[PDB]
């Protein structure tokens, strides 16, 4: 039970590290172990089959070319098929929608000075604090008034996300959705990497870690309590910066001098025995509401679902754990409350999912792709260390980045 | 986020504590919350689907109306309808079996003054130690050598286990198992406790509990992170004395004086494309052999499995943790080694499934059927606690005392 590499983490940024690892010819004859504590590799990707009906993301749903090359390349180098991701138009703009997009434009030369505040601080220079609140509202993601939330990441959000990246003038930017989910392309990487040699031990967690000469002794958990000691020569942490915090290895102070945070989201899909939402033309559109679903998303004629992060993340997890009765029913009313229809018109569900990540974004509060242990030797690998925050394109830059420093470590 | 009453832990022992609980009628117009760090509810009571074909039982498998009544009751209670058990033959025995039949027989005097020794020493007395691991080995269940298991517990577990009872006079006791699986049972509790108001909270684990004036304030965690507080006036803990150590509740010492041991258990079920075996006679039997599978049963012609305890548990959870093709493997070479065949003799399953509880059977190492927190006042219900520890039967006499004890706190 031992390996020449080893890889803690079998999301698209570990997966990636074991292709670019295995594809040099430095790595010929050396093992390589790739564990995760999930028994399903792919992390915060997570595709599942709505009652058996339609394909839904539960994690990651959509990317665009345009932003992310490398994520577009490595769809097209496992021959997975795209499709068409229609929440981009915002053609209804509001009176408080239409003033943060004047706003954020007539604001854009003041934020080399003052970047670096919270955006909600940023946009009260325009009108006051009660003007930015009503603006920063109608943009759906309730992340953008926290204060680690400077200006400058907010402009990055607005100006990256489907729903509002015309508000920024991004509407070029086009955006896609996998034809049968993401996880058809975790699987294409896993089953690469498996075939060239890389052995996976799904179900254990890394819970420590120390130096053993010249290499690293690990100890994991299995999910069944199994436990378990592993000695590696090189070691990948594909874990993102909240797991890293967690395993006593002096993170972030001896990794790098940037501190990081997270946010939680949550996204609830329903499926009823008609789609009833065709009699308001709502197919293929997106709501974003005072409301707590937020964002209302209605996919052609199959199903909808709705996507919130931060407070209101928490909002509908809390609202899962008082019992899922007073779930559907609370969504019954704030899809109501949110059409301006009758709530008796608007159906029961006949099937219906939920997922809640306390972790779902990670982002840098302020460069190197991949990290580096002061005091180890170490490579950390996660999208929070690059200029892709929160993006499964991040995922990939820091996975070539971290696969280089491990190769130049080889050959040391 | 309260409640009246609290249950934790979801297996038989707390679903049965809810079931009398509410047949109370102190307990009218009482709430009862219902938690468990699982998603479904049965705790070491799982039933499984071999590949779509026939039921299989990955925890408790049989049970005795002359051992049980109070499960045979049960059964009956919710209409499960049960099956024979056909693993009880054990007509041509070997001779270090039927000298092991002699050997307990002979030194059963001995019980009163040396019955506490461990039943390795207690069985040297015979003919010494290496006629000893002879006997012992013969009867298949590894938790027989250790020196935790005394003599009074060892003749205890030979006459209570279908495959060797007849080693101390116990073959007219019947056995049988569940049509339709165990799990059937559970969802009957479940369902009863359901109807009568009791509302269920799965996936949440219970980390801490601290008194809160007359009531308690407990600290769990749900399976995706989210932290939830409860609060109740009347709380039981039907879990395990391996769970309770892990909980700041001063267990033991502050509960009883007695301690606590625990044993871990595996099963492993393979289904071929053919039944093979037939082609031996072996169908609804169950050899005990001298080899890593110790135990290995041929269910009909329909699949066949093997159990083991102890260190051999644990060598099979080692090996299941080394690669699926190399425990399969291992499978294939012992089972040719057990029944004097060639390996290549023995086809590659089709299907298989195997679970490993890392604490299956726990036990005391001495006598109430529940015990109570000192200061608190919380109830602990767990089979340990019974004279069936280790057993389903003792799950349902904890339960007995323990809603008896709750009712007595109710109407002091
Ligand atoms: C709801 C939602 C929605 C979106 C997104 C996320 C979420 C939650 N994302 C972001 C995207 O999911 C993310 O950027 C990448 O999946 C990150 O992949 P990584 O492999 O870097 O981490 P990721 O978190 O995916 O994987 C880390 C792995 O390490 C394992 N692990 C952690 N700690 C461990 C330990 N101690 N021991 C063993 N294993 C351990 C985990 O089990 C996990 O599998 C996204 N991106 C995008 O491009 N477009 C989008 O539309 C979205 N939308
Ligand atoms: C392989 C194998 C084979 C057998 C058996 C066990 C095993 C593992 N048994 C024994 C039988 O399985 C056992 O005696 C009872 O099912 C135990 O029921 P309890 O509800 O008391 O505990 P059990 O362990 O079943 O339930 C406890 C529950 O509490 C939950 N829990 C624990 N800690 C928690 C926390 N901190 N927060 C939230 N939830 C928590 C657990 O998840 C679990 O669901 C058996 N018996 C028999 O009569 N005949 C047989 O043939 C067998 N064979
Ligand atoms: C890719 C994401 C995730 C995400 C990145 N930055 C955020 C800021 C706030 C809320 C979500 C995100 C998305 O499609 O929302
Ligand atoms: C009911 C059980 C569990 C059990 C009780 N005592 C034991 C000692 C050794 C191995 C298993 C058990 C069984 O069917 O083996």
């Amino acid at each position: 039970q031992s390996s020449d590499i080893c890889i803690v983490g079998a999301g698209i940024s570990g997966l990636t590290c074991a292709s670019h690892l295995l594809d040099s010819p430095a790595c010929r004859g050396l093992s390589l172990r790739i564990f995760d504590m999930q028994q399903e590799a792919g992390g915060r990707i997570r595709s599942k089959m709505l009652d058996g009906k339609a394909s839904i993301e539960l994690g990651a749903g959509r990317y665009s070319p345009q932003l992310h090359p490398h994520f577009q390349s490595a769809m097209q180098h496992y021959s997975q098929k795209s499709e068409v991701y229609p929440f981009t138009q915002l053609k209804f703009k509001s009176h408080v929608q239409q003033k943060l997009k004047r706003a954020m434009n007539e604001l854009s030369p003041r934020l080399k000075e003052h970047g670096k505040e919270s955006f909600l601080q940023f946009v009260s220079r325009y009108q006051g604090h009660d003007s930015a609140v009503g603006m920063i509202r109608s943009m759906g993601y309730d992340a953008l008034f926290l204060p680690d939330i400077s200006a400058e990441m907010a402009y990055d959000i607005v100006g990256k996300h489907p729903e509002i990246q015309s508000v920024t003038d991004n509407d070029a930017n086009q955006w896609f959705a996998a034809e049968t989910g993401f996880a058809g392309l975790i699987q294409g990487i896993k089953a690469k990497v498996k075939a060239a040699g890389a052995r996976f031990s799904l179900g254990y967690r890394l819970l420590s870690v120390r130096t053993d000469g010249d290499g690293y002794l690990l100890q994991l958990a299995g999910d069944d309590g199994w436990k378990l000691e592993h000695r590696t020569r090189h070691l990948i942490l594909a874990i993102p910066p909240s797991a890293m915090a967690g395993l006593n290895v002096d993170f972030p102070e001896a990794w790098s001098g940037a501190r990081y945070g997270s946010l939680p989201l949550f996204k609830g899909f329903l499926t009823y025995g008609e789609p009833w939402w065709l009699d308001y033309k709502l197919d293929d559109q997106v709501l974003i509401v005072d409301n707590p679903l937020r964002k209302i998303y209605f996919k052609g004629d199959k199903y909808l679902f709705f996507y919130t992060d931060s407070e209101m993340a928490n909002y509908w997890r809390g609202c899962v754990a008082e019992g899922e009765d007073g779930y559907l029913e609370q969504i019954r009313t704030h899809l109501a409350s949110a059409l301006g229809i009758v709530r008796e018109r608007i159906p029961q569900p006949l099937a219906h999912v939920h997922k809640y990540w306390a972790h779902g974004v990670e982002f840098c509060r302020d460069h190197p792709s991949a990290l580096s242990h002061r005091d180890s030797g170490i490579i950390a690998c996660s999208d929070a260390y690059t200029e892709h925050c929160g993006w499964m394109e991040g995922g990939l830059l820091s996975a070539r980045e971290a696969s280089r420093l491990l190769l130049q470590r080889i050959a040391a």
